[PDB]
């Protein structure tokens, strides 16, 4: 029966068009149960979480889906849905985003990263640990896909510096093998999550909050930094420790030495540019924390309260880039008339800035914002609610523990930004009809969005290192069970113990009743 | 005093840093002479007028000015400012862009211009009139300075083909050399002003029309289309008898006829995908035309009033590009099990659109949005109106000729966005100030806006022309007096004959009193 065969290769060749074509067919039933609005609404978000899961269409494509359906639909006017994708979570993004490509531009990261090699050590628990710190690190400002993009070359090359009874030998050097390519994406998911432009999805829950429950402001850099980061401190201690009994064993060591040194030095000495970039970035970062930390008073107390936001500072701080000269300046120069005129190069130039941003994300964040907001006009919201009714018994602790475990299981097979989009306004609903704080349940199902560690598909960080060949998908599966559950009970413990104290957790707030 | 001609020559080399540091400062009596938000938003305007003008910083970079300025001021919080940045306009321009670049990628605009090349001929009044028809037609989808750069290599290769009593004879050549190269930019600045997605100052005017009067909606695509397409095609007319007089002296036929028809022939056979491509752009013309032209009901009112919009129509076209196939299918690969099944190439990929839109100008135009929102919130608008009390006495017709004359010779230094984006609100304060429509002189400032002919940084067509060599900045100079002159009087004569039908400009609308 090599028919079959045959013709399930061209289905799935052609699978891209036939999802595409077929998807509205299979959904167009929704529109008939629901309510008119509820029911197109609910379409458009089926759609487009089929399309972004199936990848039949470019995820900023996809993004797009709103602009046309909720006008065509009665859903939500053009003129209102379109400004959706520039609400300022977008901006602090961009903000994020260019301070990346400033930092990328000058090797700012890689000079950062050989340092931390270099302090760390040589000895392979050490170098696992060493390698998770630097990526856990580069990705809290960098994206997790050019964390792990930067950070593999590095591990292949310090790997065959130091590999450059035979069976038990051979076998110790492709665990360790293995275990290095495995740390570095694993890593990079989980500082993402330290800070709110570390991933996407962290931005796509402080967007979705504005429309859901705009009265709501707890949430900003200073104090999701300060709930998730000893957080992202324990899973990635979690992790380390599970990789290393996994894999790690838990003259080689001076010859991965030299290759690390070697590469520290062909950066040649600390360049003018990379110390303003540094010095910018430490700016960014210490502003983005002092502006409102909600525990001590911050510097937005000085002006009109509710004005600015982390978008504001981030876009006055990386404004800096685009005119601060990358070339040490000398009052001297005035005095030399004989001196060459040629005008200085700025930090950074809007030319590399714009090819290095990926505007594709930005556009992803915009059309989860807008489906937000359709959900919320339709009146899909208060269906969803209507719906969640036999849920309304469960103990939210537990709640807390299914939602995370659910999240997580289904990220493996998606995006984390598409994933987290389509969910948040279910844990939204599901926090009103428990009668307890939105973020209770929000805030986990986003951190836990990003728990994808099981399959190549599951982040681009875990395909860009499957591309090595090292790595089988069985152990990925192997070692992601298991940091999916550690994930899992660290997220419990965190939402349950200090999430409460500084989000205020405790009582049901008034913005959401 | 060579000694003072080395401190200009410092002065001028680091003119970028100078104007940066002491604009604020020169401009800071603004915020002590006026009331406080209204002096803010003038100090905040004239800035980003400051920084445009002397191209201080990136235009991109100055646009998000907005976004720090009015919430450290008090202007506009966060929230709002930044949704302002992809308002509907910032959609249909976005949806031209990916269109554009969808025509790019498969050379359709070239085919067109060498098709349209053969056709109007090969003698050399019939030759500049080829170039301007071509540049024109390419500038009202593709942006002027892609029309151009495009343009000027075919220019430059026929008039090698054609040129591959001495005095005489070398005059004459060098005379033609000069009016190719000249009639390009002008007929691609020209051009750009027939459609809304042709350039962007008429996006500005469109998206700074729903800030100032929200409850206009006569400008759309066909409307503005129909307004300005008869103007273009006159002012286009008028040019390539001026340059060919001017210029032109109203075997090597054959020589410019064989390298036409050899670059036409290195296109080869029309594709699938060119194909694919040109009836797409057809539908997203026509749909775009007659969506509401409002002289014949449009497939608008087939849906809820308000609702739609020319960005939700391009969005929904330009989404094709991104599944449609670009190789030809056939029914008969279903059937044949051992054809391979390599996954089809859609017609535009979302890498080579992202590489191809110019994200700058999306973020100028939204930076023009905001700050017309700004302008308004803040009061700026009734007290630039205030200011304006002298001039309630001048006569409509000679305010409308008065405006042009001075937008004119003003974006003859600037660019024509910023230009745009600075005079539309003190034209439309002036229309509100002169009883009369605010269209009809906001308006001829958007045409007359892009009426830069007279030096290289007037646009950037111009810069790219005057790269050959072959162009003086006194050429351009004598011939851009009479271009402005002409494109003055022929937008007059347009705004006092039929704009007036087009756009209900004989009474005072109810949305602007
Ligand atoms: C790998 C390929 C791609 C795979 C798919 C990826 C995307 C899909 C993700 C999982 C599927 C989505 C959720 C389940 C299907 C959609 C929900 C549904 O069936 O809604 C309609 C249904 C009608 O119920 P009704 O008959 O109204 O109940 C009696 C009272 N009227 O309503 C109900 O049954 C009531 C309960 C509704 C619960 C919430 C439904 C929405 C959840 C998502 C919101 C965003
Ligand atoms: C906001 C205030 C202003 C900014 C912070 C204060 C000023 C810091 C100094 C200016 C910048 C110096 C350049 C930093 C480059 C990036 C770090 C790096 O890789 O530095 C390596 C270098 C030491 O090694 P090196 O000398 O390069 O090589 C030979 C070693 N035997 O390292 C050095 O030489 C200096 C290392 C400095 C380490 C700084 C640690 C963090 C300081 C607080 C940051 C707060 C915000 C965090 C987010
Ligand atoms: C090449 C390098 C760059 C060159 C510069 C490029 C950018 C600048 C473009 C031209 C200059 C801008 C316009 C003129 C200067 C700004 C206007 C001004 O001076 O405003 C303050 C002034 C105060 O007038 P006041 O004392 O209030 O009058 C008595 C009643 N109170 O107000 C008045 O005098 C009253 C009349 C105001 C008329 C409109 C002013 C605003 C026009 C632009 C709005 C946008
Ligand atoms: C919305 C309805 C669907 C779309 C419009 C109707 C279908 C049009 C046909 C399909 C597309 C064909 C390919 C067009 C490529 C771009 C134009 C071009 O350069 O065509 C050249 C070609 C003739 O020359 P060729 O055969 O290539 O070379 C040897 C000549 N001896 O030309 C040809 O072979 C055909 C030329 C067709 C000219 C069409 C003119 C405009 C039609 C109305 C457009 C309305 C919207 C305008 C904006
Ligand atoms: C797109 C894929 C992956 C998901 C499944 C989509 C389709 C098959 C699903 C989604 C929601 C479903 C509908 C949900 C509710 C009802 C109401 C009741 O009358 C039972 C059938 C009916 C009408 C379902 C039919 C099948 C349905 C339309
Ligand atoms: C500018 C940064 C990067 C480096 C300089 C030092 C930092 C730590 C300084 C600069 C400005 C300072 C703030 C200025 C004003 C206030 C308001 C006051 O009621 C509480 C302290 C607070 C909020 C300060 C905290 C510390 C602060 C943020
Ligand atoms: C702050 C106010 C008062 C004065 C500002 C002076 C600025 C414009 C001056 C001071 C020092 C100068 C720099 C000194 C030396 C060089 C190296 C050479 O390649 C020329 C450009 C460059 C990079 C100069 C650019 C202009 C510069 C930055
Ligand atoms: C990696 C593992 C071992 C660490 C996390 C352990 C988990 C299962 C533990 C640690 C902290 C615990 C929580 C601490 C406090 C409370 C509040 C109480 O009123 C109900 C139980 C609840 C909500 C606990 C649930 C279980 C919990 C989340
Ligand atoms: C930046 C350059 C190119 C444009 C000129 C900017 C400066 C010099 C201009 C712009 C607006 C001007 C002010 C406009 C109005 C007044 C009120 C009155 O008291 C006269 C002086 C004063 C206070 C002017 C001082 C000079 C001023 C601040
Ligand atoms: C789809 C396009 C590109 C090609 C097909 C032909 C075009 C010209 C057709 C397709 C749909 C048509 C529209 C469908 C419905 C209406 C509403 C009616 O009250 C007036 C005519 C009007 C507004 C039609 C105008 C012509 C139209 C736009
Ligand atoms: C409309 C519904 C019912 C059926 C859709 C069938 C689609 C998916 C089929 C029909 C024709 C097919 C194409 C036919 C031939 C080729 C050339 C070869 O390189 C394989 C891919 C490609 C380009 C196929 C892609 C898939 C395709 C477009
Ligand atoms: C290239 C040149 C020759 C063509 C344009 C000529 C200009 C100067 C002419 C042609 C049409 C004319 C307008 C026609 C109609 C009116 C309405 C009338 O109540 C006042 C004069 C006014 C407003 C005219 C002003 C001058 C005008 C704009
Ligand atoms: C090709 C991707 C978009 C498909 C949109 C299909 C919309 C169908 C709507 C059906 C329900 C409303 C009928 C009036
Ligand atoms: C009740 C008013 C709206 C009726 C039509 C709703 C469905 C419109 C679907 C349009 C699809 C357009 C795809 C480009
Ligand atoms: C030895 C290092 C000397 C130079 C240190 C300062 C580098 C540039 C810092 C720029 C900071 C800008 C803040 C707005
Ligand atoms: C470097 C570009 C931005 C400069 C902004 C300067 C703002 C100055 C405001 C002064 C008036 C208000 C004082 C309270
Ligand atoms: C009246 C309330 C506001 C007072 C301050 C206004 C000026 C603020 C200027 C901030 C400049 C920031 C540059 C990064
Ligand atoms: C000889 C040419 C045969 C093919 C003509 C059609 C080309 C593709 C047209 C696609 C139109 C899509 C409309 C949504
Ligand atoms: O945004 C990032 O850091 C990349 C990872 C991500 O968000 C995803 O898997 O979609
Ligand atoms: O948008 C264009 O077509 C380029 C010309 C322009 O707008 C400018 O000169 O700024
Ligand atoms: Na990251
Ligand atoms: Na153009």
């Amino acid at each position: 029966m090599a028919a079959l065969a045959a013709a399930a290769k061209k289905v799935w060749s052609a699978r891209r068009l036939l999802v595409l074509l077929f998807t509205p067919l299979a959904l167009l039933p929704v529109v008939f149960a629901l309510p008119p609005k509820e029911g197109r609404c609910l379409f458009v978000i089926l759609l487009m979480a089929v399309y972004w899961c199936t990848e039949a269409l470019p995820l900023s494509v996809t993004a797009l889906l709103p602009i046309v359906l909720f006008p065509f639909m009665g859903i939500l006017p053009s003129n209102k849905v379109c400004p959706q994708y520039f609400l300022d979570t977008n901006f602090l993004f961009l903000s994020g985003l260019i301070m990346a490509s400033a930092i990328e531009e000058w090797n700012l990261h890689r000079r950062i990263a050989l340092k931390i090699l270099m302090l760390v050590g040589v000895q392979p628990a050490r170098l696992i640990l060493g390698m998770m710190v630097t990526t856990s690190f580069l990705s809290m400002w960098l994206s997790n896909t050019a964390s792990t993009a930067m950070m593999l070359p590095i591990a292949n090359a310090i790997l065959k510096s130091l590999f450059g009874d035979s069976r038990k030998e051979d076998e110790y050097r492709r665990n360790i093998w293995k275990g290095f390519l495995i740390s570095i994406p694993y890593s990079a998911s989980i500082g993402g999550t330290a800070t709110l432009t570390g991933t996407a999805p962290n931005l796509i829950l402080l967007g979705q909050l504005k429309s859901f429950f705009p009265q709501c402001d707890v949430v900003n850099f200073g104090s999701w930094f300060i709930f998730a980061f000893p957080l992202m401190l324990l899973f990635l201690l979690a992790g380390w420790l599970w990789i290393s009994f996994l894999y790690g064993g838990l003259n080689a060591e001076d010859r991965a030495r030299a290759v690390i040194r070697e590469e520290y030095q062909n950066l040649g000495p600390i360049k003018f540019a990379e110390q303003a970039v540094f010095i910018l970035f430490c700016m960014f970062a210490i502003l983005l924390f002092t502006r409102d930390p909600k525990f001590i008073p911050g510097w937005a107390s000085l002006f009109n309260p509710g004005f600015l936001s982390d978008a504001v500072t981030g876009v006055a701080i990386v404004t800096i880039l685009f005119f601060f000269p990358s070339q040490r300046p000398s009052l001297k120069w005035w005095f030399d008339f004989k001196a060459p005129n040629t005008e200085t190069e700025p930090l950074l130039t809007w030319k590399k800035a714009q090819e290095t941003v990926p505007w594709n994300i930005i556009l992803l964040l915009g059309g989860g914002f807008a489906m937000a907001k359709g959900c919320e006009e339709s009146g899909l919201s208060v269906w969803i609610g209507g719906q969640l009714h036999p849920l309304e018994n469960v103990p939210p602790a537990l709640a807390v523990l299914l939602i995370t475990v659910v999240i997580a299981f289904f990220t493996e097979f998606a995006s984390n930004t598409a994933t987290i989009i389509i969910f948040l306004p279910v844990l939204a609903e599901l926090a009103i009809r428990l009668r307890v704080h939105p973020l209770y349940l929000m805030i986990p199902g986003t951190v836990g969005c990003s728990f994808a560690f099981m399959l190549p598909v599951s982040t681009p960080p875990n395909s860009i290192a499957f591309a090595s060949g090292h790595l089988l998908v069985k152990d990925m599966v192997r070692t992601g069970l298991l940091m999916n559950l550690m994930g899992v009970l660290l997220l419990s413990l965190a939402m349950n113990t200090w999430a409460q104290t500084i989000f205020q957790l405790g009582t049901f707030p008034d913005w959401a009743d």
